[PDB]
């Protein structure tokens, strides 16, 4: 209904650009083992430096219009990349504005867009084949740890401690970062579990950075059934809420006047309060349903061999838990106060059903819930001398553990923008069906090199004579931008998890490619 | 009460015009195989990219009153012939354009407009009787993929997968379109039914969007007689929303305060409910309604066999569903968790039933019944790397699923815009009353060259040498805009649904040549 | 209390006459058959399309209060010549704006204006008799048809289908409009009344165009008496919006509590209720109450003979009513779902109680009862491509039916203004009394010229010419300015119901001549 302005073609398409190159290079002075910080300015408090490109493209926001289109445009790169990833933003950024660029410079009258487009996204495919096909499995700790050192800009104390804990814990295990309040990162062991089931309303959250659930000995009350009626549930919520301790409801479906009551009690008065689905269908749900029962130290509620009711709720059939965390992701539960007898009872308990089981699936679960009583969780504390040093080395651990469960989940290809660098034959080889698939694919063969001469540019040298010089060199050789030398990229740990690479790559064309088949953009007027 | 500014004639004329170039110079880039996109800036999140005519007309408000309320015109032009064919929206656009033009340059002191829109709406007359004509039925799975790829801006595999959805669930089968989280589509058969009654209230949306109410894993309390006293809906409320769901009431006619106390309580405390006028009348309505509580497994109320009232009801009595979807045009109900015996023993019902009727009235119900219970529904997942190119792709997906039900129901024609530049002979016959109606009848000729010339001025070629060309030629031969050629448009599978052509032709031509009587415009001084 | 601006003689009036002239050039450019059409912007929705003079005079307010005066003076005699005759309003603006400008032209320091308005008045009372003199009755049914083509802008169609529902429903019958969801317009024929009851409060309107009561189902609670107790009406006010749907009371008096507690209700919880007088006066109310209850299917309450309470109400004795228009001019109620054997019983008694009764005087109203209970009501659906399409057309409609029943009332006269150009030999007659009443009466005498010229001068051609040629020809010759010729205008069916003449006649030069009174003009302070 408000008025609104609408520009065409070229002129709105280098306003958009303007936008994406703003954004872009704010991102791209962060990249690689030359990059430097970025300082935002926060509202309440202190002033947060960063090296994470994501943060850097979220904190920016354009007056202007349509500059304001291409920055929330590449911003959607950039967090579509966080999220499926967990690094590789500031890559996608970068390719992202690669991308939109040299789309925008080959739009003409006869050109079509959406059919370069197509070629854009055929070129991408061919170049994720090939690094499929480039990629290699982690199999020693060593890789690991040079996985974790890489994508904490070279920190080794970081990649030594995730190589520790998932030593300890596992290459799946449960890893968990939080602040630390001496001056040194220390690893810690402790008794915890998690689950892949997170909040189901989006008012349980307090903490507005990680937007995430996080109270502290807590309550826990499981259910078998659904814990339904109002009958059923205010003695529940009053021992809970009476008693100083926030309540962790287990049931299966919570969406109607319970939960709606959840909320206004949380927004009027502040109950402190959370209900999370529970994960596994059919007996699967009630074994891990009873393993939590046992581990927190509390009651199974509408039950089948009990007839338990909800009505009758006493306090010392509630469990008993030192930490909870519930992000929209996975829910975690750490330092239950259950029976030590009654856990190691469980888990002789699921020995003896891991020794009578053959079918291959049910062993796997039982082994599942075999090492979540077990092996535990890892908590890493990051130390540092004030909350901005903890907060920008906290970025940088959970990128570095990001891209080491990537590189255990898909492999690893070498680093330093190397890997799409060896790319480039791949889409050599294509035929184009036309004219414009022929532009598209040709705006991906430059795209390609971008990675690898922003990492250069960075370190203050001559990107596209290093990018030359990488693509004359033989395949295992690339440039150690740190050192400042062509040497072998996988002795001497320079790698990059495969999943991050055609992560970044995919988001970053995707969005771009859409971008440039823009003729006209609509915008509203400024009040 | 507020006070006007008043313009007279040429110069409130030129200012309409104004809007009307504004909005349809906008929608008109989006035309044929060689359009491209509009960003609209959204106030929340992400710019929304878009081929679609209606949204990029419905996205645009001017400042400036004279040439808004052109533009509003316009806007109407494409909602009205989305609303009534799903497709289309630019054409109409465009047509509207140039009867909007011709019409103010054709008025002078002796002109009559009323009388020249007479003559308007006598030749959009003529051209619909000869579409219909030419018209053909469609008779192939082939037919059905080419006109979904068509509509589908070129994209085959859209085009196969409609193809194929219409080929499992019948070519009026239900089929449904939502977001998909992997990069490609999906086709799944979900068991479920559709309804024709839409909301009772439109205090029911939560989707902002499309304008529907979207619950999920709900429960059915359902009623031959009308659910209406508040001691017969405040138990039954009451056990409904202590139990943590979503609820649907149907009922047959609801008009005074039971869903004004919903209404209430969701503005207050966001009670999740909806409210459900029940199809059909007389045995057909106890028929489905039955058949609907077998399928969700729930309970008839207010029937007359059992005596069922609305007092006593069980939480065991509601029919459990996964899923349901409340639109202003139909309603439906998916995953319904009723058991599968009685589901089966009433499918042998329906066919015992079926082995005695004779009668072709009730054969057709109940076969529709079988068709609901039975046959199932399609649900296409829409694949992408982002929520920007998921929605652009949804909305050409919806486009094509549109266009393949209009060709069931009314046929095809050729595409391209051939098909209106055919009808020009039929108008060469025709024989006017006076001079103001042969006026209207050479806008209306004119006009009919206006899409296959905006097609070719899209593709980057002369639109009047093109069309030029199509009419020297024979009847089968047209542009091929995306190749640039002239082919046979059948044999190529470039058609377009009749429907979709005489409806945005008809809704074009009704708003245009009432627009063009204008001698006054009263607008209201602007703040 | 609020600072004033005083404006004196000459100066002000030459204001308001621009404020005049403003309003009735806009509203004289839709007069005739080459009228042209006027654009209102909305502030919500889709702009008006209109040819309605009313409607054009009521969109206008002008910023300088002076020129306001004289627009809304002029929106005055618009709305009076609407309220009674509900056409004619352009003809009645346009000798407003004459008489007006005519009275202006003529005051001087000598000149007596208030004496000129007693020589205005009896000029305009000696035209109207002159009009009675030359008016005829209706009496075929191809004069109803003329008429309706006539005041619908030469449209054929609506004057065909106006005279077949006056054909089945008769010449008194009750004709409605409504919207057609085709594109063609449909005539049906529906059980039905109406009885001439107004709305007691204001406060019950859901539809702001018509300012009518418009539901949709309503209960029928009927009573003789005045509804007096709110310990009874509680009950059944609960009752009636509690079994989800609408209301209508049938009262005898309502001044207090209850109808403004339901009022109040309404602006709260949104209940559904209107309160109408019961049409009658003492056994004839009360057998059409009887009627009434036959007709709804319900029951009567308040009885004198039963005694029944208001408490007592069944859930069935609330009748049901299909569609209910209440406007401040009457009421009226369609579709009632009465036992059909119910209504032939009481049909058949009407019958036998007509075969005996000789008084003419109770028997024409039992004869409206005969004519009411099943002669049905006419429903007219306007079809079209758009709504502003289908509001225009209405607007043309809803003038036709409306001068066709006038015509019926009073009979017709000549079209084109040549009625009023025939009354001008009845003011060459008339001896004035002194020389402000000649000039009132030569204001007159010029005035009547100008409904002939305004229609010749929309019609592209010079008015003075053609009138003059229509006063030096026959009386039965005047200017079709459809055609641009010069007929026998009754043969040709360019006729006018002479109400809607002398209504616009009168309405105008009553206002006019009061306004030509002032010397002093007093208006606030624009703050
Ligand atoms: N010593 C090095 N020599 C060359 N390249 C290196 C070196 N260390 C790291 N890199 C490369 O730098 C890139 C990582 O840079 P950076 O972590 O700043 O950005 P990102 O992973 O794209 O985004 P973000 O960390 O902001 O989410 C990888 O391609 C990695 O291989
Ligand atoms: N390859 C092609 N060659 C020629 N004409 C084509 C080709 N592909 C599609 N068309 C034509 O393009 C038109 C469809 O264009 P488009 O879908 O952009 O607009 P629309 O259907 O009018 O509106 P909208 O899809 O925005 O609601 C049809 O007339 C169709 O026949
Ligand atoms: N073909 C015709 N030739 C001459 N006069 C005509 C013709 N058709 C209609 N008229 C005259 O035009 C007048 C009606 O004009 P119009 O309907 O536009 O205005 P109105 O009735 O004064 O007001 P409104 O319809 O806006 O309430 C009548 O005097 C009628 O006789
Ligand atoms: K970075
Ligand atoms: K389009
Ligand atoms: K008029
Ligand atoms: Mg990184
Ligand atoms: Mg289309
Ligand atoms: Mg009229």
């Amino acid at each position: 209904g408000s008025a609104k302005d609408v520009k065409f073609g070229a002129d709105a398409r280098a306003l958009m650009l303007q936008g994406v190159d703003l954004l872009a290079d704010a991102v791209a002075v962060t990249m690689g083992p030359k990059g430097r910080t970025v300082i935002i300015e926060q509202s309440w408090g202190s002033p947060k430096v960063t090296k994470d490109g994501v943060t850097v493209a979220k904190s920016i926001d354009l007056k202007d219009k349509y500059k304001n289109i291409g920055a929330k445009l590449v911003q959607d790169v950039a967090n579509n990349t966080n999220e499926e990833a967990g690094d590789g933003t500031t890559t996608a950024t970068v390719l992202a504005r690669s991308i939109a660029k040299e789309g925008f410079e080959k739009i003409s009258k006869g050109a079509n867009p959406v059919e370069i487009r197509r070629g854009v996204m055929l070129a991408v495919d061919a170049v994720i084949a090939e690094l499929k096909k480039q990629s290699k499995p982690v199999t020693t700790p060593e890789e690991i740890a040079q996985v974790a050192t890489i994508s904490a800009n070279g920190d080794k104390e970081i990649g030594n401690i995730i190589s520790d804990a998932m030593k300890k814990v596992g290459r799946k295990g449960v890893i968990t970062v939080k602040d630390g309040k001496t001056l040194n990162d220390e690893l810690e062991i402790i008794e915890g579990m998690k689950f892949d089931r997170g909040y189901i309303s989006p008012y349980f959250i307090n903490t507005s950075k990680g937007q995430k659930c996080e109270f502290q000995d807590a309550y826990v009350l499981l259910s078998e059934k659904k814990i339904s009626s109002i009958q059923s549930i205010v003695p529940a919520l009053e021992i809970a809420n009476a008693h100083r301790k926030p309540l962790v409801i287990i049931a299966e479906d919570v969406d109607g006047e319970a939960l709606s009551t959840l909320v206004l009690n949380r927004l009027k008065v502040g109950l402190q309060v959370v209900a999370v689905k529970a994960p596994g269908f059919g007996d699967n749900r009630k074994n891990q349903l009873k393993d939590m029962a046992i581990a927190t130290g509390g009651a199974v509620f509408g039950e089948e061999g009990l007839t338990l009711n909800l009505e009758d709720v006493q306090p010392h059939d509630l469990g008993k838990v030192g930490e909870v965390i519930v992000t929209k992701d996975d829910a975690m539960l750490l330092k239950g106060k259950g029976d030590k007898a009654q856990i190691e009872k469980r888990i002789q308990e699921i020995i003896e059903q891991l020794d009578v089981t053959t079918s291959e699936y049910e062993k796997e679960k039982l082994n599942e819930r075999l090492a979540k009583l077990s092996d535990g969780v890892a908590v890493l504390k990051v130390g540092g001398t004030s909350d901005v040093e903890v907060n920008e080395k906290k970025d940088r651990v959970t990128d570095a553990l990001n891209a080491t469960r990537a590189a255990v989940e898909e492999g690893i290809v070498l680093g330093g923008g190397c890997a799409l660098l060896r790319c480039i034959p791949a889409l050599d080889s294509l035929t184009p069906a036309n004219e414009d698939q022929k532009i598209g694919i040709e705006i991906i063969k430059r795209t390609l090199k971008i990675p690898a001469m922003t990492i250069a540019k960075n370190a203050g040298v001559e990107g596209s004579l290093i990018v030359e010089k990488i693509m004359q060199s033989s395949s295992e050789v690339g440039y150690d931008a740190m050192a400042g030398d062509f040497v072998n990229m996988v002795e001497k740990g320079i790698i990059d998890p495969t999943k991050v690479v055609r992560t970044a790559l995919l988001d970053a064309a995707g969005v771009a490619s859409l971008l440039t088949t823009a003729e006209v953009v609509v915008t509203e007027i400024p009040k």
